[PDB]
């Protein structure tokens, strides 16, 4: 099964699943001498006052943030997008080192850690149609940096204990996902896909340029979790990002000059 090990990484995907290969595959390097200011995108907006969080899940490749998305409680809507977009999950992506981690790359950088926060278009009815649709899913990503720490972050560190292994989840309720963003939501956007299999072509992307900071200590509990179930031999969840993909015929625009 597919993975981030040598045997499974990304290099080796694109033999289950050929769009590895596609047209528009994500992450990318951002290019900001490259990027276009436009004008006619529009403010984000984020509203997330009633987020309702209910569990946290150790998947074998990250651990997710599941929400209730059953109802209009915590969406995205504005920017590059026509439509409601519904909160699902939020995940992260990380290093083994602080100098890598991230999915995403700015002028080549890569960050600690990258936050992805999913949200599926509410016109396709359920997460499993949306991603079978172009303009399914958006995907806000935020940059990690290590130095002071992210308040917000810390009540997801410390239930990462209950989740060591894959397929144990936690209850993980009254969460608010508002504490884990930056101050501005100046970002870039371009049209991709899922960054894991079954790598998709259903996602808007709009990646905020301000990172947030985590702490030295935050980032090391991510590190403690396992790829494996109990009970088997531990392999630390580590280095769980694909590296930038080709641009190909794409244009990344910015929402700020
Ligand atoms: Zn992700």
């Amino acid at each position: 099964h597919w993975g981030y090990g040598k045997h499974n990484g990304p290099e080796h995907w694109h033999k289950d699943f050929p769009i590895a290969k596609g047209e528009r595959q994500s992450p990318v390097d951002i290019d900001t001498h490259t990027a276009k200011y436009d004008p006619s995108l529009k403010p984000l907006s984020v509203s997330y006052d009633q987020a309702t969080s209910l569990r946290i899940l150790n998947n074998g490749h990250a651990f997710n943030v599941e929400f209730d998305d059953s109802q209009d409680k915590a969406v995205l809507k504005g920017g590059p997008l026509d439509g409601t977009y519904r909160l699902i999950q939020f995940h992260f992506h990380w290093g083994s080192l602080d100098g890598q981690g991230s999915e995403h790359t700015v002028d080549k950088k890569k960050y600690a850690a990258e936050l992805h926060l999913v949200h599926w278009n509410t016109k396709y009815g359920d997460f499993g149609k949306a991603v079978q649709q172009p303009d399914g899913l958006a995907v806000l990503g935020i940059f990690l940096k290590v130095g002071s720490a992210k308040p917000g972050l810390q009540k997801v560190v410390d239930v990462l204990d209950s989740i060591k292994t894959k397929g144990k989840s936690a209850d993980f309720t009254n969460f608010d996902p508002r504490g884990l963003l930056p101050e501005s939501l100046d970002y870039w956007t371009y049209p991709g896909s899922l960054t894991t299999p079954p790598l998709l072509e259903c996602v808007t992307w709009i990646v905020l340029k301000e990172p947030i900071s985590v702490s030295s200590e935050q980032v090391l509990k991510f590190r403690k979790l396992n790829f494996n179930g109990e009970g088997e031999p531990e392999e630390l969840m580590v280095d769980n990002w694909r590296p930038a993909q080709p641009l190909k015929n794409r244009q990344i625009k910015a929402s700020f000059k």
